[PDB]
């Protein structure tokens, strides 16, 4: 089974290929980790396995759930670390992934209500509903285009939160430019309508993940940098004419600055789209193919994987390392049932964002 041999990402032996995908859960009351984080990674890890977490805030403007963690904190930086120690204990590799939401946040979520910031003036259409902090859907605001200086400063934010994910004893950070989210506010030709350096052309689009990643790069080493992007998913009215061009264009980026920083990043973490037949190689799977093929270093691939899904994305060479979400959600010990190739819980999406510290979140009963 493919899915079980090991593998080298980079400094990281992993002795499997299960990886935990990023996924907010919103436990993390008050952007502060909890120990119910802590208890739900340790469940998770394993010896030699890869986890990333959840998608962690830069700054006070960058959350759009409720309860996300933050990294920009000393505070934040010292619970997380209890959770880092709880992980590396089961001899796990675990990952910090830095998320900032963009035009896709509310004013609740803002400081003093101010506008969510973004690439474009445009706000995401009434199509997509954002999570408010009772529980129910609220609508996505007009947010602020920011200008170069403006820029900077989040670029920044990165570069703080990776020093601080360096300092909670993370192995390393997930540069979040995937999902209709700021980074992929900028990259997406159907979102960014500027006219300046960071608008138009595919360089022009590819400027800000192209400073963000250099930012952190320049900060921790290429070699605890991963990132993740995902130029077919149009999540958050987040499409592009050309998808394939546009992953191809991020590709060719990231190969540079590793060719120039003079080392490869820890990989690169592509989430693809899973179309819908009946009752039951494929554009999809040769754009995923397309990606990794063009990529010099580790390649992550992401949506909808199966037991079978992975072991033939490994089998096939289309991928280094698969990362799994909502089967990790309701089984803990994913990577012992893959193995075993025993039955999978079925996951229960009304505790997918609920605040209680074990229900639908640690409960999930292991393999008897
Ligand atoms: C409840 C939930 C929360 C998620 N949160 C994040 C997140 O914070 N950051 C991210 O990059 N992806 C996030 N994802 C996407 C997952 O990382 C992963 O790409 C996706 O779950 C893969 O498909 P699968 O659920 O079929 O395995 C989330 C998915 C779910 C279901």
């Amino acid at each position: 089974n493919p899915l079980f041999s090991p593998y080298k990402m980079g400094k990281f032996n992993l002795s499997h290929r299960v990886v935990l995908a990023p996924m907010t859960r919103c436990r993390a009351l008050n952007n502060i980790p909890q120990a119910a984080l802590g208890e739900y990674y340790e469940q998770r890890a394993t010896a030699g396995g890869f986890l990333i977490t959840e998608g962690t805030m830069i700054s006070p403007t960058s959350a759009g759930f409720p309860h996300v963690p933050g990294i920009f904190t000393k505070e934040q930086v010292r619970e997380w670390k209890k959770i880092v120690d709880v992980v590396h204990a089961k001899g796990a590799v675990i990952f910090c992934q830095l998320w900032h939401v963009g035009r896709a946040s509310h004013e609740v979520y803002q400081p003093a209500g101010a506008a969510p910031i973004s690439s474009t003036e445009k706000p995401i259409s009434n199509r997509w509903r954002i999570l408010m902090p009772d529980g129910t859907h609220g609508i996505y605001p007009k947010p602020r285009a920011i200008g170069t200086y403006e820029i900077s400063q989040v670029v920044e934010d990165y570069r703080r939160s990776a020093l601080n994910a360096i300092e909670a004893g993370f192995d390393g950070i997930e540069i979040h430019g995937a999902h209709g989210y700021l980074i992929d506010q900028f990259l997406k030709d159907g979102i960014n309508d500027r006219t300046d350096e960071y608008g138009g052309s595919l360089a022009n689009r590819c400027k800000f993940i192209t400073q963000v990643v250099q930012a952190v790069v320049s900060a921790i080493g290429a070699d605890r940098v991963g990132v993740r992007v995902s130029p077919a998913i149009d999540h958050l009215d987040a499409m592009d004419s050309n998808p394939l061009s546009l992953g191809l264009a991020v590709v060719e980026r990231l190969n540079k600055i590793q060719l120039h920083s003079g080392s490869k990043l820890a990989y690169l973490h592509v989430t693809q789209p899973r179309y819908v037949a009946y009752g039951q190689e494929e554009e999809e799977a040769r754009l995923m193919r397309t990606l990794r093929n063009a990529y010099q270093g580790t390649f992550i691939c992401s949506g909808g994987y199966t037991r079978e899904l992975g072991i033939e994305a490994v089998a096939q060479g289309d991928a280094d390392l698969v990362s799994y979400g909502r089967l990790f959600i309701s089984n803990p010990d994913l990577v012992m049932r893959i193995k075993l190739n025993a039955p999978l819980n079925k996951y229960n999406r009304k505790t997918f964002y609920t605040q209680d510290p074990v229900v639908g979140y640690t409960d999930y009963p292991f393999l008897q």
